[PDB]
């Protein structure tokens, strides 16, 4: 029934079928030996892997409701506990998905837009204090991208040296570092055993929780501050959504997936954008002429005096292309977020049983020879027609496919467009590593671009 694979060991699976280069050459090798469907071990939990463009659109598009279903990822499970829209299945997720999309599709009163457009401003009012002074980007991308989130969610967006603002940033950040790094990936496999001694998962919870408290505390005000006819922002319209289903003991729409929705929606929102701007600026000191072009083609389109808006992208597919290539060599989430089969599936020869987890590994697609000419080399002319106008890609789906299909997309590619262009617009860019000395290669399961410096240079 089950796809091919390694022969697994009772209690810990495949664990010594790997790892030498990493998670993602070892899931590589394997397919050079099982093909592009192939079953791992970890643990005593069967995985189908699915590698490479067709598999998984075969899987997550042409059977997109069968491949609808989430897996647990073991060190936030016991915070998500299956609430909220990320790790909710079946009609809870139907609903809360549904809520969301129609939500954030409005806002509050100023659209979502123009609130990435004012964050964007800010971002260069700060970065015009600098005055050319090195920095690390790291904090200030990470603060854009939850300030997007905040002024959905809050209504309102933190100050850059606000020390609440830095104090939950920082909490954040370390959460998604220790989520990723090689102790959580053991403690997936064995988090039955590793959960009752100390490690990665203790601290994962404690920062999880913190910010939980303080989005109780927010929901509580947004309370005990509510206008029903006037409602500021996502908790607002979800409180009312209460209210309506007050009396309704089958709604979803309670205090538990307020919460771990909000929190959803930061574990999601911020960390892959914020990456992405990050080695999206490491790539543009690697390519100084591709920087160029893209200001040169600001200048033309958009000009020097007003903002950049996102009507301008639909007529820059140079910088629309280079935004997709950096997304697809960025390759943030290689391995995809893990998936379940919602029934006893068929796909291709074999029968995946109910509720078996799928990882979808994105970056297998992102990197498919077949759709890319230098799959392993920054080349933005991957995205360009002979026309010099934006070509769709097969290959191209860094925020997966399907039902699952980031619910955040639309706002990700909006904040990449606006704050790649504001800032080039505003700002060239230099640094104390030649080009050619600027390595690309990352840092375990993430995929996270190495720290560097950067000024930001005043023009005109
Ligand atoms: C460059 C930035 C981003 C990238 C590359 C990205 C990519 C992804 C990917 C690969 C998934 C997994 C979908 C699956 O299960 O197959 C996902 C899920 C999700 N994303 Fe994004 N994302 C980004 C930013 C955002 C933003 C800005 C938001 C919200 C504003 C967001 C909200 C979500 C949510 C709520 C899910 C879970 C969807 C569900 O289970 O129904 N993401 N994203
Ligand atoms: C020799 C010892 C080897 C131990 C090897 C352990 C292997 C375990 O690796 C598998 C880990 O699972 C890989 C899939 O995890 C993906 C988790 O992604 C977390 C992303 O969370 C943020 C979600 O939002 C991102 C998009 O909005």
């Amino acid at each position: 029934k089950l796809p091919p694979g390694p022969s697994p060991l009772p209690v810990l699976g495949n664990l010594l079928q790997m790892d030498r280069k990493g998670l993602l050459r070892s899931f590589l090798r394997l397919r050079e030996k099982y093909g592009d469907v192939f079953t791992v071990y970890l643990g005593s939990r069967p995985v189908v892997v699915l590698c490479g463009t067709d598999a998984i659109r075969e899987a997550l598009v042409d059977q997109a409701e069968a491949f609808s279903g989430r897996g647990k990822i073991a060190v936030v499970d016991p915070i998500f506990q299956g609430y909220g829209v990320i790790f909710a299945n079946g009609e809870r997720w139907r609903a809360l998905r549904r809520f969301s999309l129609a939500t954030m599709r409005d806002f509050g009163k100023r659209s979502v837009e123009e609130r990435i457009q004012e964050e964007a401003r800010c971002l260069v009012e700060e970065l015009r204090k600098s005055k050319g002074a090195l920095l690390d980007n790291t904090l200030l991308f990470h603060s854009i991208t939850s300030n997007i989130i905040c002024s959905i969610v809050f209504g309102k967006r933190f100050d850059y040296k606000d020390p609440v603002f830095l104090r939950l940033l920082d909490l954040w950040f370390q959460s998604f570092s220790l989520i990723s790094s090689f102790s959580s990936q053991v403690f997936e496999l064995f988090s039955g055993f590793l959960k009752y001694f100390p490690g990665t998962h203790r601290q994962i919870y404690r920062n999880l929780q913190e910010i939980n408290t303080f989005i109780g505390q927010s929901v509580e005000k947004h309370r005990a501050t509510l206008d029903p006819s006037n409602p500021r922002d996502f908790i607002d319209v979800y409180l009312l959504r209460m209210e309506k289903d007050k009396s309704d003991p089958s709604s979803e729409f309670h205090h538990q997936n307020l919460i771990l929705t909000v929190l959803s929606l930061f574990f999601a929102g911020t960390e892959t954008t914020s990456t992405t701007l990050r080695y999206g600026f490491l790539l543009m000191l690697k390519y100084p002429h591709v920087t160029e072009r893209v200001q040169k083609e600001i200048e033309q389109v958009i000009g020097s005096h007003r903002p950049p808006a996102l009507d301008d992208r639909a007529k820059m597919p140079y910088t629309d292309a280079v935004i997709h290539e950096i997304q697809r060599l960025g390759d943030l989430i290689p391995f995809g977020v893990p998936h379940t089969v919602t029934k006893d599936t068929q796909f291709r020869g074999y029968v995946i049983p109910k509720n078996t987890e799928v990882f979808p590994v994105l970056s297998s697609a992102l990197h498919d020879p077949r759709y890319f000419e230098t799959p392993n080399t920054f080349n933005p002319g991957h995205f360009l027609d002979a026309n010099g106008a934006l070509k769709r890609n097969e290959g191209f789906m860094p925020f997966s496919l399907g039902k699952r299909i980031c619910l955040g997309e639309g706002i990700a590619r909006t904040e990449l467009f606006l704050f790649f262009t504001t800032i080039l617009q505003n700002f060239s860019i230099a640094s104390p590593v030649p080009p050619e000395d600027i390595d690309l290669t990352p840092r375990g399961v993430g995929n996270v671009p190495p720290s560097y410096q950067i000024r930001f240079l005043a023009r005109h």
